[PDB]
């Protein structure tokens, strides 16, 4: 049985295919692939753009999204096996899944970490279990990577230079400032595509601290000695930006700090100029700007650099329903 | 690009359109006006009737309705300008509007004032907000007015008096009692409908603190000048309730302690008498009793007003269903 | 007016027919039997299957359901007449279900008891309010009682024993450990219908105290005398799972504790062994177990019952897609 829980378990020829339907399915939205058909989409976490361009797609394809909240609507769910449950979880995945796959035709879940134990949260548990027990394809709408995103981004990217061959660009994955710390998902999908899309890929981060868990940082290594293109560390801004084509922001807590923030605070608050601003665009070369959303407008990036017209987010951010379409369309 | 923001911003001949289409979604619900199409409903606060009026006149049109609550599912927006997001807003309107502009073809909000300032509720900050930065028809689903009740109520009040032209009537908009202080909006709107279908409006309330903002009295002159009826404030019931044609009952707090409501508790409580009861309904012309509901029993209307077949309110909510239709079917 | 509250209000050739329908529903889940209907879906309480079945079921048949959750997105009902409403409640079913009735063609309706006076709780309020007020048909998505379940119940056991006729099969409903006291509803619901299906029925619970309301021990009577099956409570174990053919667990709260559980807690707490484990099962003729979900593992029942493959609680969950469109298409 086939899923889609992260790029990395596809091929090349694969991934190729799916932009391209993507690609297609922009230039004709209706469609009839999934008449009939149904999706769960279940999130354990907020969602603007995810839940609305699925809940969109499948109906643009004739089927239907039935969205579940576990402990707002639906029942609280239990992933530990041979647990005892006595506690606040009312059902066990196992059967959660066995069910939705008595009703659905495919799953979609959404599960941030606990930020409590990262050892514990790079385990991606709930995707796993869903993956585990569900009778049909599962989709990962975001856990510790954002595999639907990456799409998203790469389809955005591809239309903006007129080419599907991103290699040779200077890719720019810079970290930036954020009052709290956020899931690392985005940030290792980045890496993830941009260099297996086989680009000149720097990961700017402010200490060594906020460097990628290994898992990611080593799945960027087989991407660029596959795709022919590099990865590469870089705690100086400047350098970093210096002549750049891509740009993507996020922010990220460190995560040797997992489970004791406390000290963290203090050190993130020294690098808020890490924010993306005209300065920083300026050192690139006519690059382009993006971000997955929601964005905190200036403490990400500056009210300029969001409307320049470099910035790529929101066509980025519109492809999510088409590249989407093509993930749901090929696992049926 | 048109929206649906208030009834105001629209001539006659359109209103008068709207309407008529209105009367005919009415007699054939099914259509293909929305065919593939679909609408985001953006609520801040609580909804029952427009909630589900909207989403099956979508889904009774081919579309689809997408519903989104921030800070329950969707993240929650900020609305100023410049300002540097740290707190717990998570997006900007401005990249909300534009990405549901990417995957709907409409997009609908709902947001209540906040109370602590009418000075700044009365700007209409979201819906304005919302229409100038989405590339897509915007629908008010209330804010500090609700224009699509309007036609529903508008249209309830032909289908009674068998009549398009409302003219002569004898319109008493009635604040009435709650135990709590309520948004204008609908008494707003009420007085700009009411006087812009020509009839003789009167708006009747405690004292001259419970008179709407100016702008909606003043709405209501250039109404009164147009359509030839009239507009009246009485403080005194029967001199109000006197042989009357219609009566729109609506609790709201005075506008004057906003943000300050704690003196006003203490005069609206000796106000209850206010409440739509038979003695009041006899002294009308045989007429005819609404509310926009929810409406709270024993306190706004006596069981018997609501059991009376004079009370069209169940008429008028219906309706929002057949307006409501009328007015995404133009706004494509 | 036909409603489906209960199965007991049915004759058995019409809960015959819906059986039937079901799997022929079953057969061919695309219909158009609901082409442009819709359902509203009220939801006092959570819910996973019964939300997701349902919302499915319109959609396989042309229809639209519209969910609603009065106190979360839907404004907050009272049920009580003459009342005085300056409380919490905003709106009246009276009104609430008269408007449905403008929107939709059918309503479902969820509402668990409050647990403070079984006295109140067993006259069932919301579903005959909603039955009552409500112009169209109204459909019991469980409260004191569950009919949908009971069906989808059925169906799983007449499709494992390969025949309808389910006449001569003990049937051992049991009762069984959980922390906290829970509705009583499905085990009435089970008694109801095991009863109604002709079969040997044990109520296996531990005490007196444990035995359900009179008025459902009173309809399995008359089920009995209809049926010619059987009654029969057990307060031990072993002389009742001895040689069954179907067991289906449920955990609830002593009806005489209602309003006061502390006492009760000490004694549930001592029955822990009620678990449903292989120890038992072995005790039975090669039976079949279920139970309505969810289901909390290692408490109500043992990894290894679930895991074994006499356990049929995801087909009966499953079947409750199609028992439930067998209703709804019945009720327009
Ligand atoms: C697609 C992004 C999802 C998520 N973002 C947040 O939860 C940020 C919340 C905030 O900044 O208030 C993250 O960090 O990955
Ligand atoms: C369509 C009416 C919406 C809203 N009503 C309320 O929020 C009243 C709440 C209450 O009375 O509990 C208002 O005052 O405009
Ligand atoms: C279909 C079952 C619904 C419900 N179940 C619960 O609310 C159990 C909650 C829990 O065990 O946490 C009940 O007891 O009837």
């Amino acid at each position: 049985l086939k899923h889609f829980l992260n790029t990395q378990d596809w091929s090349r020829a694969e991934l190729d295919a799916l932009l391209t339907q993507a690609a297609l399915f922009k230039r004709n939205k209706l469609g009839s692939e999934l008449k009939g058909k149904s999706i769960a989409l279940v999130f354990f976490n907020p969602s603007m753009r995810t839940r609305t361009s699925f809940e969109l797609g499948a109906f643009q394809l004739g089927g239907h999204a039935v969205v579940l909240q576990p402990g707002k609507d639906a029942w609280p769910i239990e992933f530990n096996l041979g647990t005892v449950m006595d506690g606040d979880t009312v059902e066990h995945i196992a059967e959660v899944a066995r069910v939705l796959g008595r009703y659905v035709d495919l799953i979609g879940v959404r599960a941030f970490p606990k930020f409590v134990d990262w050892s514990k949260d790079r385990e991606d548990q709930v995707l796993k279990s869903f993956a585990k027990y569900s009778p049909v394809p599962v989709i990962n709408m975001e856990t510790i990577t954002h595999p639907c995103q990456e799409l998203a981004h790469a389809l955005a990217l591809q239309e903006h230079f007129g080419t599907p061959d991103l290699r040779g660009k200077k890719y720019v994955l810079t970290w930036t400032y954020h009052p709290k710390p956020l899931n690392t998902a985005v940030a290792n999908s980045a890496l993830t595509i941009a260099t297996r899309m086989g680009m000149d890929v720097t990961l700017l981060c402010p200490t060594p601290d906020y460097i990628l868990d290994e898992r990611y940082m080593d799945w960027a290594a087989q991407n660029v000695a596959e795709s022919g293109g590099s990865l590469q560390v870089s705690h100086d801004i400047d350098s970093a930006y210096a002549g750049a084509d891509v740009v993507y922001a996020k922010s990220w807590g460190a995560l040797p700090f997992f489970g004791n923030w406390e000290p963290e605070k203090p050190i993130r608050d020294q690098y808020q100029h890490f924010i993306v601003d005209e300065r920083k665009m300026a050192l690139t070369n006519n690059g382009v700007f993006s971000h997955c959303l929601p964005l905190r407008r200036n403490v990400k990036a500056t009210d300029a650099v969001m409307d320049s017209p470099n910035c790529i987010a929101i066509d980025e951010a519109e492809n999510r329903l088409h590249v989407q379409k093509a993930i749901m369309a090929a696992l049926v």
